[PDB]
């Protein structure tokens, strides 16, 4: 039975919510549509996306039915379908946000009780209600999938003819095949699927090419360790030797390349991991190294064909006394030419092709060049950059860390020894290849030590963004909660944080029973342990609305004990689930490795450095000390003494919970001021509204945070005309006086006008964009400012490597998956402090993480 | 059906008069050897290696065998399996060994196909699948005709050792049942077919789509088999979708393919994927399509000369610092170091990307003064060629008659779109027309396959358009069949100087006989080709070695009676072979797709026929005419006779009961099996050299004179004493005796001795060297008239001295001849000098399709940068 702490049943869903109207349009130097209504507070990047991201355009029609069913509710009946109207306006799209709301919340509640989730009917409509008040709040949202594509049977009646897409009955348990693609909802965006050691048949390599582009065809990403596949110059059975792993790495490349996200702007999300113990791991952790080079070497090499190329035409024409200039024996200057395409490396090939043109009579040549746009000819021409590239490695891998010992790269037909290598000088090129571009690294120990069903096989790989790590072949449906919306005045509500982390481990659980899989192993893979992935965000956006650094222990206390709180909540509310419908069908199987990862948890959570089961690295204790306390710390022990307590009773729903994935699109509708466990990137941003749009305005979370802290109202303002500006030369810049001040805080003069850089006025009209040096301000209260980037073009300090990974091991022991983050370094950056950075994050309990040093990479 | 003896007695077996001998085969570096090869005695030192080095099953042959008894079945055709008891009496290592005689290889293929023959009903009595077993063997063992590799490879294991393994995604038709069947077994139906044509549909990811293709390619590729696909029915890039969306375009799927072909080896050896791209001219894309190739050789270019010179420019880089004093940050700073900064403007001059060379600055920094940045060549199989794409595919392009007059006319062209039909952009037809010039010109690609003379000659049209072809362009026919082939030596049937036209008909009628078993024995890699193969069952017979016949009558490759007597032998083999299909129909039906087909395969039956009468006119339904038979200048006149009974009978006994094949004869380039054969010329191919390298057991080579030269000018009626002359100017005397520039000498009368038998090898260390070594050519020639020069032209100029060869019309004019008596096409690729022009390689595209021929081929010597 569901509760009820943010409605009432007599105001609904909407009670204290109000709601607004505005437009959403594109335009070069045409898409349009300006009826869309939005609620309250609602951003219009909030506004704009689901206008266009998440609104339906074409559909459904004016007025429809419900149908009659008996299980449960009226209120939750389907909806299906002209006469009434001309052949327009049984053609609309849709236009208010509640219209996307109410689909959402209620076929997450129709489907619902189909299962049982529900005890009364006074439950359904008490949990109808309350997630649609959420969702209006933007207290959180699921993965950008279902803010689409769930619930359009339910409340409108879209079909269509369907196929490969294969689900299970949620009753019988029965495997079957979808006759609609709608009326059983797709809410999975991640994949981990497998591969094995073959070409052909199902499962195989050319297999998993056509497995991995009807995800991509539908919008969702995939993820496979490719290791099974044999090395190059490993046997076959009646032939000859394999071409190696990079060779089929590069069909699948290629196709991600090919084949769009949808149609729309968006690359293919794709994930290829590599065991540290493949023959190929070289020519794996070099691959976007030499690529790269590739890229260098054909810009290179096409303008040097281009400009000699030239010149032999040069001597060819500058020859006046009769066609005797293609003969390298009396030219003014061919013979120089021919030279000079030599000394340049030209080939011989295209120096008598040019002179080959001549003697047709031919007046140019069409060598195109190629530049480091990334969207350029040349990068569609190399290989890899469709593909993010991790690499698996052991706590063995690393512990021949120390001993200076040989590494075993050993081959995967009979499991021999193939080459033996140093391991530091193994480990030299993982440190060379990302600090020059890649490969992401995976602690294979360290994400095994928390799997809670090894029985079904080992951890191999992940999806696009190493957030979700579970078996192979199997989905996963995501959800994250805005953290500061449950802030007002200065405390924070768990009592609203509980509710929602509960309330939203069961409309998870609900479309793992809604779903349809575009594959039948991954529907039933999916069915038996029915993953979970809730996670939160926007936490940086509040560490200082909080009012204290994200580069501080007080702050990393906060974040593992609410992190705890949320996973606590959703294993208790998952063994909630148990005792009343049953543990997932591959929960008894493993019910004591399972109920171990939950032990280590909350040890854990108690703070406890000791007592910790079959890890490999202990994990991060939760802070008791420089946690805030809202009645928070002792909270996170409480779920995990309550959900190891019910869990022992009836099992769990769901063997994972939680993640923590990169709310890219889906914290753009949410406003968070910072996505997932990242902070935020500046003091000083745009935004776009109806006309025209990216007025300048300042990040609304350091107002809120100085106003925690000792301070007067207009004794902040102070500082925001500091960061910001004043919009005009109207009194005592260095450019005053004289030389139509309208260009109205842009934030350029369309000098060469004597003016040695005394951009000072920039530091006036428009703000110094950093509150470094700030009026009033107290020196120990700044470091609670500090960004992502050095803010503004003067700013000089910025959160260290160190502040963000380890805010990542605070969180990372009370979330099932694991954490997605790429954390920028300074240019300065070298190789060793590169792994230094993965050092670091092993020994902390990290599973995952990525780096990229600033101008790394030709992409800039 | 009757089999009769002509090259063999009941008594004599296959191998009376049949001399075998036993030599040695070895391949190493500067690793393999079998000294075991039992041959017949005529087979070369090469025939012998292929044999052993490629068609010997290398393992799992058992070395005592057993016979399994059979109901109904002839106690010689019997299947037999390993002898376990008797293999138990030998060492473990001499229980299952390698084939080691030809004997075996050719007993294991007639057995197959006289057990599965027997088994389908195509013997009246045990004595006609006994004279078939003989023939069969006999021919083989006489090189008088091969089938295609696969054959070779894979026939008869089962029949013969019992050899077995297991099998998935391959499929039969059971020739009683007519019901599909999946194979249980990966040997006991045999695989020869060895050419695909595949479909593919406008989608991503169901069967018989984008994504499916390719696996359905690497599964031809793992075996050893070649695809073709036209792959215009995809969606032009940016034609939206009904779901949202434009699509990325052609060439973006096909990049994909073409890289999948690149990592899957055929059959596992170090052989290449052979892969055939076809797009129409109507196409929205043609422009990427045509011009693809041209771009993809500039970026091989640029990836050699941009790796080089950001090799040279960032080592003196390293150079600046290491020789810098000491400091070494004021030694990475350019400030302080006037070297170094030379090296970075010396960097920028060449164009490097900036961004490569902050990294070099800060990897100095910490220690390191070395970097590995590789650099790449114009070699065709390192890194830079398979960098780039489309090296993997034969790419054609599928030209409308219609476009050809629109070139004509200077009218516009159209570029349809695939979803709604719709104009996607209009193009002057004739600047298309330029780019394929320029592009086949440049790199060798498109050719070209021209679409209406291709359907012109489809005998079954209900069933769909040919809309491609294989990757060599001989089998054309509709999409998702397959075609299994064989090539007669043509040069075989000449002895005492007259064609045994009787036994040529013979072996014609046996191997179409034999092709036709092989479409009833076999299994296929996918169901739709399974059926469609069963239900229309297209052989490719073919011929080999027709420059080498042309060259031992002292007829010219370019010449009036060259062409006549090619276009009568095609006439013949066709004819016979269209015939004793049309018999098999009469015993055992038409093919399943052949009643709704009759009309339009026996339309095509008498322009065929028509034009072996000699009619320039007498055609139903073509577009453009075909070369009728020469009647007059044919060298022998019973063959032009011949010709018109053949398709007289093949078109009545057609008309009476049908035809039990939709495609009878093909021109393959017969590469590997004419090797097997020893035929001198591949194909419709002319020779190339005047004087060729004989290949020795042990190891290398000697120089010996084109056996066809001596044969040629007995012909012509040169007197034996001037043969020899002649072939010693071309040849050399091997060793400095009658010099007239350098010889003897006033020196060394020791050393000389063998100075001078070391003189065969033919490096030679004024005109001496042309003495000793030979011109290697017959221009110049002692004794020779000048009017009998030209039937010693070959496609290329014999010896550096030499300067005549064969002309580029020479070639197209050969394949007219031939291409009106062919079911598909003619396997051609026409290389021309690299003094040609944009205008003649349109003009050679031009002229063949004014001639009736289908596809066609060039390639510009010295214009691609994979040629060294
Ligand atoms: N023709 C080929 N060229 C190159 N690599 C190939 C080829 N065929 C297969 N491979 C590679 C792909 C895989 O890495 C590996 C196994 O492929 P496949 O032969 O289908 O497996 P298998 O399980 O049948 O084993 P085996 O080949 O030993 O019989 O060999
Ligand atoms: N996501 C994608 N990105 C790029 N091209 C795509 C994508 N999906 C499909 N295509 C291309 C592949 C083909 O060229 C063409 C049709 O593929 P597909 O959409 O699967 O066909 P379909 O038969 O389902 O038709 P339709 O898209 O009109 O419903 O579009
Ligand atoms: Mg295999
Ligand atoms: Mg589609």
């Amino acid at each position: 039975k569901i509760e009820r702490k943010f409605t009432t049943a007599e105001g609904g869903a909407y009670g204290g919510v109000g709601f607004t109207t505005t437009v959403s349009e594109i335009r070069n130097p045409v898409f349009r549509n300006e009826s869309v209504e939005v609620p309250e507070g609602w951003s219009q990047v909030a506004s704009d996306v689901l206008a266009q991201k998440y609104f339906r355009k074409a559909g459904v029609p004016a007025r429809l039915k419900r149908v009659k069913e008996k299980g449960v509710p009226d209120f939750l009946w389907r909806s299906v379908p002209l006469a009434k109207l001309p052949a327009a306006a049984r053609f609309v799209g849709e236009t208010s946000a509640r219209q996307v709301f109410d689909r959402l919340a209620g076929a997450w509640a129709y489907w619902g009780w189909k299962g049982g989730y529900f005890s009364t009917e006074a439950d359904a409509r008490a949990y109808y209600d309350e997630m649609r008040h959420m969702l209006a709040r933007q207290m959180a949202a699921p993965n950008s999938p279902q803010w689409f594509n769930t619930g359009l049977h339910w409340a409108y009646g879209i079909d269509g003819p369907s196929q490969g897409h294969f689900y299970v009955d949620h009753a019988t348990g029965k495997l079957q095949k979808s006759d609609s693609a709608y009326e059983h909802p797709q809410p999975h965006a991640c994949f981990i699927q497998s591969v094995q050691d073959d070409l052909v048949n199902e499962g195989g390599i050319m297999d998993l090419w056509v497995r991995e582009a009807r995800l991509f065809k539908y919008g969702s990403g995939t993820g496979t360790n490719f290791s099974s596949l044999r090395g190059e110059g490993e046997k076959l059975s009646g032939g000859g030797k394999s071409s190696g792993l990079m060779g089929f790495l590069k069909i699948g490349d290629r196709a991600a390349g090919a084949i769009k996200s949808g149609g729309t702007t968006r690359r293919a999300a794709k994930m290829v991991i590599c065991d540290m113990d493949h023959p190929d791991i070289e020519q794996f952790i070099n691959w976007k190294v030499i690529e790269e080079q590739k890229v260098a070497s054909l810009v290179a090499g096409s303008k040097q064909h281009e400009a000699k190329l030239n010149d032999i035409f040069a001597a060819i024409r500058s020859f006046d006394g009769i066609e005797g200039a293609t003969d390298p024996a009396g030219n003014a200057g061919l013979k120089t030419a021919i030279r000079a395409a030599k000394k340049a490396m030209i080939p011989e090939t295209y120096i008598n092709r040019v002179l080959q043109y001549a003697r047709q009579g031919f007046s140019s040549i069409e060598f195109p060049t190629y530049d480091t746009d990334w969207d350029s000819e040349a990068y569609t021409t190399v290989s890899g950059q469709n593909s993010n590239n991790s690499v698996r490695v052991t706590d063995a891998f690393l512990q021949a860390v120390k001993d200076d010992a040989d590494w075993a790269l050993v081959r995967r037909t009979d499991g021999k020894v193939a080459k033996t290598i140093k391991a530091r000088e193994l480990w030299d090129q993982v440190g060379h290849a990302a600090w020059a571009c890649d490969p992401g690294i995976q602690f294979h120990d360290t994400v095994n030590a928390w799997h809670t069903c090894p029985e079904d096989g080992q951890i191999r790989g992940s999806n696009p963004c190493s957030e979700y790590m579970f078996l192979d072949d199997t989905a996963c449906n995501l959800a994250s909660m805005n953290l500061l919306t449950f802030f007002e005045a200065g405390r924070f509500d768990a009592e609203g944080y509980v509710h929602a982390t509960r309330l939203w481990t069961v409309t998870l659980e609900i479309s793992v029973m809604m779903a349809q899989f575009p594959s039948k192993e991954i529907a039933q893979l999916s069915y038996d342990f029915r993953t979970l992935g809730l996670g939160y965000a926007n936490i940086g956006g509040l560490l200082m609305n909080m009012g204290l650094g994200y580069d501080s222990s007080e702050g990393r206390a906060l974040c593992g004990a609410l992190s705890a709180i949320m996973t606590g909540v959703a294993y208790a509310t998952s063994a909630e689930m148990a005792g009343e419908l049953g543990a997932f069908s591959g929960y008894e199987r493993n019910a004591g490795h399972m109920l171990r990862v939950i032990r280590n948890h909350r040890t854990a959570a108690h703070g406890h450095t000791t007592g910790y089961e079959g890890v490999n690295v202990s994990p991060v204790a939760l802070d008791q000390v420089n946690c805030p306390d809202p009645r928070l710390v002792a909270l996170a022990k409480s779920s995990w003494d309550e959900a190891l307590r019910l869990g022992e009773a009836h099992g769990y729903r769901n063997a994972q919970v939680t993640v923590i994935a990169p709310t890219g699109t889906i914290g753009l509708v949410m406003d968070c001021d910072t996505t997932g466990i990242e902070p935020d990137f500046a003091l000083v941003k745009f935004k776009k509204l109806a006309g025209g749009g990216y007025f300048k305005i300042i990040n609304r979370s350091v107002p809120a945070a100085l106003e925690t802290l000792g301070y007067a109202s207009a004794q902040i303002s102070q500082i925001v005309a500091y960061a910001v500006g004043h919009g005009t030369l109207a009194n005592c810049p260095t450019i005053s006086h004289s030389a139509k001040i309208e260009a109205a805080l842009p934030s350029d003069i369309r000098l060469g006008f004597t003016r040695a850089q005394i951009e000072a006025a920039n530091d006036h009209v428009c703000g110094t964009m950093t509150l470094e040096g700030a009026p009033h301000l107290k020196a120990e209260h700044l470091p609670v400012f500090d960004c992502a980037n050095p803010c503004g073009k003067k700013g000089k300090r910025y959160l260290s490597v160190e502040s963000h990974i380890h805010m990542m091991a605070a969180a990372q022991s009370f979330i099932s998956g694991a954490i997605s983050k790429t954390i920028n370094m300074p240019n300065s950056a070298t190789i060793a402090e590169t792994l230094a950075a993965y050092e670091l994050s092993h020994s902390l309990g990290i599973k995952a993480n990525a780096l990229y040093r600033d101008g790394s990479k030709l992409s800039q």
